[PDB]
């Protein structure tokens, strides 16, 4: 099932469009960014993604 989403726990680490992803079993957490996304988590919100278009 994979389970979309995150452990409500966490509804505040992945930054600017960062989806939270979470691995099953091993019952982990990560993120993702995006093309105007990026960082350390994606914290990285810069002229690219949404530039405004």
């Amino acid at each position: 099932n994979s389970y979309p989403g995150c452990p409500s726990s966490y509804d505040g680490y992945c930054l600017n469009g960062g989806v939270c992803m979470h691995i099953e079993s091993l019952d982990s957490y990560t993120c993702n960014c995006v093309i105007g996304y990026s960082g350390d988590r994606c914290q990285t919100r810069d002229l690219r993604w949404w530039e405004l278009r």
